[PDB]
């Protein structure tokens, strides 16, 4: 019935209690062929799966959230939620450390009655403390840590670059469903800039945390079970978070490596293609975490403007307050380091752009003349398997002289095209002299086929549009 006893026992996976699944598919079509107005676009999906584990939770909102180290919560979905459930209960004092730099053996304050409150002036006793000793100057370079992913879904991205996905899409305005049609293409950033962080020593047992007058029925009652183990916030990381959105609407297999290549200032940065895409992209980056709010948006076609915005946020000035960016928990049981899992499935994806075309005859020969034109029409059915339905010429096998012209027109899904044209020379069809003879060849909007000369001598070509 007591603190230590109560929860020494308790049993549950500590590599579950905390998790954050969301979605996992099967009934998913590997190909999608569908007509878009005058164009044919094909779909081409590949289920993907990703698995994250971390370890450091994020923090939503600084000013309604109040957590500190030593503070106290139940592993359970809320705080999965990025709203866990605090356990306010009388306890005993606490030892916690600060790690800015040149402070060794000065860092560490003991405070009596940890609280939000209590903990706060206590840092800020310690930042005091520091910018006491050193008061020369007041501004540090931030500890910043990078990451980037491309966006397939909310639950994807949120947990690959471990942020609230709302986050995302409110502050980033991310339109996942644009990404999820495939009608844009977009890259997030994440400059997690850390001034400092602040621990808070980890006890013996748990009992050296509450107070006396506290039994474990208190705490299995304020939501203490096996379902709620109790943990405690060992770190906090105070700083911000700078947020980059790489949008465009270009279809290139390229756009990744060209973000790439414009976020690094690579030298091969001008591809051509690139350059088209950097073109038809848009940047967007923000700064969060801090006391700016929704004050410091930026949106444009110009990179160097998103790299300015890095750069002036490189330093943090020790004058200032300094809000949590982040936390990292410990089972009061085993003081282990707690760690929300993860685990869902998504689909990458690729759509390939088609436009019908047509095939321009011009038949000017001393001969008569008969054409053989066919293709295949492509479709795909339910499980996403390719279906050919042949197509012919009604012009085909039928004499023509002296200048004739003709349009074949060509649907989007045009393909194989076969173009060919005989002349007369003897028996049958199937038994006269080739002038032009084309395979698979490639639908463009137009196929510019022409014969010409004598029956001796004919003459032939084809050229492109």
């Amino acid at each position: 019935q007591s603190i230590d006893s109560g929860i020494s026992s308790l049993s549950y996976n500590r590599n579950e209690v905390l998790a954050s699944n969301g979605d996992k598919i099967e009934s998913f079509v590997p190909k999608e062929g569908k007509k878009a107005g005058n164009k044919f676009i094909v779909v081409e999906r590949q289920k993907r799966s990703l698995t994250t584990s971390p370890v450091d939770i994020s923090i939503i909102d600084s000013v309604n959230d109040r957590t500190y180290p030593g503070a106290l919560q139940l592993a359970d979905k809320a705080l999965v939620e990025n709203r866990p459930t605090i356990l306010m209960v009388k306890r005993k004092p606490i030892n916690i450390n600060i790690d800015l730099p040149g402070l060794k053996g000065e860092n560490s304050i003991k405070v009596d009655d940890p609280t939000y409150g209590k903990v706060s002036g206590a840092i800020d006793e310690l930042v005091s403390k520091w910018n006491e000793k050193y008061s020369s100057t007041h501004t540090l370079p931030a500890r910043t840590q990078y990451s980037e992913s491309m966006v397939y879904s909310k639950s994807q991205i949120s947990s690959a670059l471990n942020v609230n996905a709302k986050v995302l899409e409110n502050s980033l305005g991310v339109d996942f469903n644009a990404v999820a049609n495939n009608e844009k293409k977009v890259m997030i950033l994440a400059y997690k800039q850390i001034f400092y962080t602040v621990s808070a020593d980890l006890p013996k047992n748990p009992s050296d945390l509450f107070d006396d007058s506290v039994t474990f029925n208190d705490l299995k009652q304020k939501g203490v079970s096996n379902e709620a183990p109790p943990l405690m916030v060992s770190n906090v990381a105070y700083g911000r978070t700078i947020y980059v959105k790489l949008e465009t609407t270009s279809s290139s297999k390229d756009v990744q490596a060209a973000f790439k290549a414009l976020i690094k200032n690579t030298d091969i940065k001008n591809s051509q293609q690139y350059k088209d895409i950097y073109e038809n992209s848009s940047f967007t980056a923000v700064v969060l975490g801090g006391d700016a709010q929704e004050h410091n948006k930026v949106v444009t076609k110009d990179f160097d403007e998103i790299r300015k915005v890095i750069k002036d946020n490189a330093t943090f000035s020790t004058k200032n307050p300094a809000y949590p960016i982040s936390y990292t928990s410990v089972f009061l049981k085993d003081n282990s380091v707690a760690a929300v899992h993860n685990k869902t499935d998504y689909i990458e994806t690729t759509s390939t752009e088609y436009s019908k075309g047509k095939i321009n005859l011009d038949h000017s020969g001393a001969y008569v003349a008969q054409f053989e034109v066919a293709w295949d029409e492509v479709s795909y059915d339910k499980e996403g398997n390719e279906v050919l339905t042949h197509k012919t010429w009604d012009g085909n096998y039928q004499d023509k002289t002296a200048h004739y012209s003709t349009v074949i027109p060509l649907e989007a899904n045009a393909r194989n095209i076969r173009i060919k044209a005989r002349e007369c020379t003897g028996l049958a069809w199937e038994w006269w002299r080739d002038v032009i003879s084309e395979y698979d060849v490639p639908l463009t909007n137009n196929i510019n086929v022409s014969i010409w000369g004598t029956t001796l001598y004919p003459g032939s070509s084809i050229t492109y549009n």
